[PDB]
């Protein structure tokens, strides 16, 4: 019945256990969309809060980004909610303080944040109730382990079965924490780290190749080679490319050979009805 998600960085595990939640009942789901809208009017206060704070760094430290000076009085306001206790006056401010370009070109440099800045004026009445998406892109800050048993059988978010979440469309990226290492190398060196260790060899093993849609959209424009892992890459499409991560992904694993299951399964984590199948498959594998 056990199940534990591992990943790095913007995997999207979360987004996994998310609409498994929407998913699957977990009857209530109750309102549990409207317990959530807390959290996503959350993000969308410390988006333009991080936004805002951007600018005017980026102003001091580089030779302009600025803001118009009569946006400040409202603008800062911002830095005076701070977030105190979970918070269409407000739709009007943040609309109003998003207006120059300055910091749309600090965030031309978080994408999900992007959409909540689509939908402020449905968010903003009081006849909301969020939708999936808006649950999905809901970002929140994983706390401890969060347990949920349901039956179409516990998933753990941060055993019997480990899902380890690989963002393959992060090959381009360097890690936002460090701008030196690369993504997709530290997916390669923390998925090998998993393997080796000890307490999962009883566990079976199912890998998520996320963020595929990505992977189709921006595969057209960027070389896969840049990647050292896929440097061996060279064209003749979509699906070659993806099964040649395939190639790195299993010879990687079967490396650690030592003298039982393995399953792997492309994924969106952000469409759903793409990802019930993948549920649907692995619980009907999941026999014995
Ligand atoms: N395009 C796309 N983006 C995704 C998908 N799953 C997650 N994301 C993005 O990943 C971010 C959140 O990832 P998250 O669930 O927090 O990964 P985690 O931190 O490892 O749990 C969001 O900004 C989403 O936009 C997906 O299937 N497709
Ligand atoms: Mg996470």
């Amino acid at each position: 019945h056990k199940l534990l998600l591992l990943g790095a960085g913007e995997s999207g595990k979360s987004t996994i256990f998310k609409q498994i939640k929407l998913l699957f009942q977990t009857g209530f789901d109750e309102a549990e969309l409207r317990s959530y809208t807390s959290v996503i009017h959350a993000n969308v206060y410390q988006t333009i809060k991080i936004l805002y704070e951007g600018a005017k760094e980026l102003s001091q430290v580089e030779s302009d980004y600025v803001i118009s000076p009569d946006n400040q009085e409202i603008g800062e306001k911002l830095s005076d909610i701070d977030g105190r206790l979970d918070y269409k006056e407000l739709v009007l401010d943040v609309k109003r303080l998003w207006q120059d370009p300055a910091i749309q070109e600090t965030y031309l440099r978080p994408d999900c944040a992007q959409y909540f800045m689509e939908n402020l004026v449905r968010l903003a009445e009081a006849g909301y109730v969020p939708t999936k998406e808006d649950v999905l892109y809901a970002r929140v800050r994983t706390n401890g382990v969060v347990q949920i048993q349901f039956s179409p059988y516990r998933l753990y978010d941060v055993v019997n079965a480990v899902i380890f979440c690989a963002a393959i469309s992060e090959y381009d990226q360097m890690l936002f924490e460090d701008e030196t290492k690369n993504r997709m190398m530290e997916t390669k060196e923390l998925f090998d780290w998993v393997l080796k260790q000890r307490c999962f060899e009883k566990t079976s093993f199912i890998l998520f190749l996320n963020k595929f849609d990505i992977c189709e959209k921006k595969i057209q424009k960027v070389p896969l080679s840049v990647c050292e892992w896929f440097k061996d890459y060279q064209p003749i499409e979509v699906e070659h490319a993806y099964e040649f991560v395939k190639k790195k992904f299993e010879e990687l694993y079967f490396q650690s050979s030592k003298p039982r299951v393995f399953k792997i399964y492309r994924t969106t984590a952000l469409d759903q009805k793409l990802v019930k199948k993948t549920f649907k498959l692995i619980d009907e594998s999941m026999r014995r």
